[PDB]
């Protein structure tokens, strides 16, 4: 859903808007950069698309966007082109100009493009440069400062000065300086890590028509342009369809898979070119070229198909550039939060003028101290704090392997309901591995061997280690997994082929058939030194091969087993042998016929390979499972093998039941059909493939979200019945979490709530989140790591609110008595003590063990609110009983209430205010910042107890030793010792019952709260649905 409107260009009109905004006031400002529909529907004079020369685009966001020719009309929106169609008056993104063009069309294009087709091309498709637009820091402060946040803090720092309050003014502005540097750091970090990583400049050769090579910078390519790469290869500069040769890549630039990719010249055919269908045929921009080969014609051609943002490499830059807007608020009602300590703000702010007015001060003066009264509940290092959160968390992060672009994307971490994992390199191993091998004696199969070393000398130890196709490339072994992992199984190594023994001697091979996709097998010839004729060796599927295989030689449990292995979740492979009475030659054997070697064989054995579960994946499962965080399997895998790792890895444990739901296409003369089919070894499990979840989709929209509910399994799943599934996940206001590892889970990946990458590196592109650790154990962290970021945030949210109250208090207090703080009493306040403990406050780390509560969401929650209302009790309480006790001491004279602030200081009262209010800072701070559930205690956070020691050891100072400090701060020199130790009685009393308040709260308030007013229901869609699924049953 995107809206386009059109404005055109009017000059009267715009300098009448550009007058008006400068000279009326900035109010306009605000509330167009709030909202900006008003500002440029009175700017700029509606009219026709065809005519516009400023857009403006709806998403509900706002953008607006300029109109530029050259005659070209184009704009860039999120760094996608679209560009003017005379034909169709509209704007089309150039990403689709050429799209549905098929094979044939790539292949006509083979030959070039004309030099002058080339610019017009460039006009239109623009650089092949993914153009990071890098701010300077004048552009970059001019985009911060301009918060009305830090408008305010002017507007304090102004009133501070007017006040001849420049201590306190000099800090703020340091204050907001620091929150200023803070946020160009992260932000100019950021953008100098894309900028870097995406740079790319080369010389390609272009094939221009006519049979002439053209050399042209690598930002001159356009779609439709015809690539000649290196043969040694190199860099991908676009994103290119191989029309002529072969070439290894190296995707990890891009998917993150370390492996070469065989990639070949297209298949010409009149069929779409799609880089998803043809992805074996298409080169992407960024991965590495290790080598091409030019089997037809004198070099490798490959034709450009997508330049710049237009890339999968461009796709994902755009995504990290204009990331989707976070579907969570997790402060929610925080407007209500605000708008009630606004309130109890305005309250102490209309007494404030009551008292000001019954002091007999004048009224300019009234209303500067209650202007000042009113900025002292907007703390200047909110924003610093709240921004040093999220960089320690990011922080805690990546020391521990995970790496997050997002860093407001953690908070979705403590969110997480439900995360889905890819079966295969995510869960299990990467490939598959050698269990056990099943050689026969006669027609009887033996017994299986874990291990095939050990294996006596003969012709199935040689099909094993040498029936392959193997190819050495720089002392590697590359090729099919599959062959890989058998021949290193058989402990021999590679040496047309050779192998020597590993410990007996080495064995050639005269012959080989390359393996096909359609023969289900493939076969060799081999002989070895001693050997009377040659051996040829024959693996592939155990049915064909067997009948291949005498029939006297294959055992009657053949097929039994062969089944009994298969519901195992295993890989079952033949192995088969035949001597050849041909003479032992190079030559004589290159001419035996394919027939007659797959022909007349026999059964010496089976392999057995399964795909095994890494050690981390069932403690991670189960500690999931024991948090009630759902897990679900979304692989792409067969459906038996998904069961079979389900319930190994346990996410179907043994007394849990497991349906498969298998659903009938509506085929002529019937409906679709759901049957359901329930196997033996919130206890409910269903299973089912892609086409039963597209058919339940599609047919069965009444039922989609029990599936969606008490479905584990999904096997057989596309990529994009990945990414539905997430969407449909996240459409029961589930937080979807998916952690698949694979680049053909970048849909679902993008698309969940937290997107996890298994094996990356410090920069990768592929996920939000991606993570170096090939176990599934940083799901548990990302989701430990969010609910101490939740906590931690929601803490210093109530650490800024009780402060702030605190301070207002003080102020109140103050005023009363026709005093106030003093000018470096607010400095040390506002700076030293609160700055500090606020920014050491969000650096304890996440608790070690996940556990079963989850964060608030709401800073409005009766808890919450009930904290800090009973909070603010003690800490009025505190400092109106040590206000009233100084009164009652014989030494204390009453200030002087003829002058004003700071004219009567030093004065005992704000003496007295001042160090109980400087202790209940430390107190308050201490107090918020809660451990277990969510983090670590208090103490394990060496710099916040040093802050909190240390500034404790300076306020005792300040109170008892005489002359320390009582000069520049103001502080009346205190004579009496006995009303010394009472007011740090009066401290320890405060401390004591903050932290007793605290515990009294979080352990009771829950339960008296359940059961005063137990919830009716649960908002959310899933939770609604268990609901009814517990009451009846779906599947019957």
């Amino acid at each position: 859903s995107v809206r386009l409107s059109g404005y055109c260009g009017s000059p009267w009109r715009v300098i009448g808007y550009h007058v008006v905004v400068w000279m009326m006031a900035g109010i306009p400002l605000l509330l167009f950069r709030w909202k900006p529909l008003w500002g440029v529907r009175l700017r700029l004079r509606p009219c026709n698309l065809a005519h516009a020369e400023t857009l403006v685009i709806e998403i509900w966001q706002l953008f607006t966007v300029q109109v530029q020719t050259e005659v070209l009309r184009y704009y860039l929106f999120q760094g996608q082109r679209y560009i003017w169609i005379e034909t169709q008056q509209a704007f089309y993104q150039v990403s689709l100009l050429d799209h549905g063009r098929s094979c044939d069309d790539v292949h006509r294009s083979r030959h070039g493009l004309s030099l002058q087709d080339q610019m017009v091309r460039k006009a239109i498709y623009g650089p092949n440069v993914i153009s990071i637009p890098v701010k300077s820091y004048p552009q970059l402060l001019v985009d911060e400062a301009l918060n009305p946040y830090y408008g305010f803090q002017a507007f304090s720092i102004a009133l501070w000065l007017a006040d001849h309050y420049y201590w306190y003014a000099l800090c703020i502005f340091l204050i907001s300086s620091i929150s200023i540097c803070l946020s160009l750091y992260k932000t100019r970090k950021q953008s100098q890590t894309l900028r870097d990583m995406v740079k790319l400049s080369m010389r390609v050769c272009v094939c221009r028509p006519g049979g002439e090579e053209e050399w042209v910078d690598s930002s001159e390519l356009v779609p439709g342009d015809c690539l000649v790469l290196p043969q040694e290869g190199g860099l991908m500069p676009c994103d290119a369809a191989l029309v002529a040769g072969e070439c290894m890549v190296n995707e990890s630039s891009l998917t993150g898979e370390s492996i070469p990719v065989l990639k070949t010249a297209l298949p010409e055919g009149l069929g779409p070119y799609c880089a998803e269908t043809h992805r074996r045929h298409t080169l992407f921009c960024g991965t590495l070229i290790l080598q091409a080969r030019a089997y037809v014609g004198p070099h490798v051609l490959a034709v450009v198909t997508r330049t710049g943002f237009c890339t999968a490499k461009g796709g994902l830059v755009s995504s990290i550039l204009h990331p989707r807007p976070i579907n969570f608020k997790f402060y929610k009602h925080s407007m209500k939060f605000v708008a009630a300590l606004s309130v109890l703000a305005l309250l102490g702010t209309i007494y404030s003028i009551f008292i000001l007015y019954r002091n007999r001060v004048p009224l300019n003066e009234i209303v500067i101290r209650a202007l000042n009264l009113v900025t002292v509940v907007v703390p200047p290092a909110l924003p610093a704090a709240m921004t040093v959160c999220t960089l320690y968390a990011q922080s805690r992060l990546r020391r521990q392997g995970i790496f997050c672009i997002h860093p407001l994307r953690i908070n979705l971490g403590g969110k997480l309901q439900l995360v889905c994992f890819d079966k295969t390199g995510t869960l299990t191993e990467d490939g598959l591995d050698v269990m056990g091998v099943v050689p026969l004696k006669g027609q009887a199969f033996l017994p299986l061997v874990p291990e095939p070393r050990r294996l006596p000398v003969g012709p199935l130890l040689r099909a094993l280690a040498t029936c392959h196709a193997l190819s050495r490339l720089q002392d590697t072994p590359v090729g099919d997994p599959m062959d890989l992992k058998m021949v290193e199984s058989t402990g021999w190594v590679l040496e047309d082929s050779a192998f020597g023994t590993q410990v007996p001697v080495p064995v050639s091979v005269l012959h080989r058939f390359p393996f096909s996709s359609a023969l289900q097998r493939m076969s060799v010839v081999v002989a070895w030194p001693g050997a009377t004729q040659p051996e040829a060796y024959v693996k592939g599927s155990p049915e064909l091969v067997a009948g291949l295989c005498n029939p006297e030689t294959v055992p009657t449990d053949f097929a039994q087993m062969l089944q009994s292995y298969t519901a195992a979740g295993y890989r079952v492979v033949a192995l088969a042998s035949k001597p050849l009475p041909t003479v032992p030659s190079l030559e004589a054997a290159q001419q035996l016929t394919r027939d007659t070697v797959e022909g007349d064989l026999s059964l010496l054995g089976l392999l057995v390979m399964r795909n095994l579960l890494k050690p981390q994946t069932t403690p991670v499962i189960q500690a999931l499972r024991r948090t009630r965080i759902r897990a679900v399997m979304v692989t792409g895998d067969n459906l038996q093998t998904a069961v079979t790792v389900a319930r190994g890895c346990g996410m179907v444990a043994p007394q849990e039941h497991l349906i498969i739901v298998h659903a009938t296409h509506p085929e002529r003369g019937q409906p679709a059909s759901l049957e359901f089919l329930p196997m033996e070894s919130r206890s409910r499990h269903l299973a089912l493939s892609g086409p039963t979840f597209g058919i339940i989709v599609k047919h069965f929209p009444k039922l989609l979200p029990k599936v969606l509910v008490q479905g584990t399994v999904f096997a057989r799943m596309a990529p994009e019945q990945k990414t539905e599934l997430v969407c449909e996940l996240q459409k029961l206001q589930y937080c979807v979490g998916m952690c698949g590892d694979g680049a053909n889970d970048c849909g679902a990946l993008k698309a969940a709530d937290v997107g996890i990458s298994l094996s990356q590196a410090e920069a990768s592109v592929v996920s939000p989140f991606t993570s170096s650790m090939a176990s599934i154990e940083c799901v548990p962290m990302v989701i430990r790591e969010g609910r101490c970021s939740l906590d931690t945030s929601f803490s210093v949210f109530k650490y800024m609110a009780l402060y702030s109250l605190t301070q207002f208090i003080s102020v109140l207090i103050l005023y009363t008595i026709n005093t106030n703080l003093g000018d470096l009493q607010f400095l040390a306040i506002n700076l030293v003590i609160t700055t500090t403990v606020a920014v050491l406050m969000s650096r304890t780390g996440p608790a070690l063990v996940l556990g079963r509560v989850r964060p608030p969401g709401a800073l409005l929650s009766v808890p919450v609110l009930s904290s800090l209302l009973l909070q603010m009790v003690l800490v009025t309480g505190v400092q109106l009983g040590g206000y009233f006790l100084t009164l009652a001491q014989p030494w204390f004279v009453p200030l002087n209430r003829t002058v004003a602030a700071p004219d009567n200081l030093p004065n005992y009262e704000n003496t007295v205010v001042f160090s109980l209010s400087s202790f209940q800072y430390l107190i308050l701070a201490a107090a918020v910042s809660k451990g277990a559930p969510f983090r670590r205690p208090l103490y394990t956070n060496v710099p916040f107890l040093v802050a909190l020691a240390l500034l404790s050891s300076v306020l005792v100072g300040l109170v008892l030793v005489p002359g320390l400090l009582q000069g520049p701060l103001a502080l009346r020199n205190i004579t009496d010792t006995g009303f010394k130790l009472l007011l740090l009685g009066l401290v320890t009393l405060n401390f004591v019952g903050a932290f007793m308040l605290e515990s009294v709260l979080d352990q009771c308030l829950p339960a008296c709260l359940r059961r005063l007013r137990p919830k009716r229901a649960s908002k959310k869609r899933f939770k609604q649905l268990e609901r009814e699924l517990a009451e009846q049953p779906w599947p019957p």
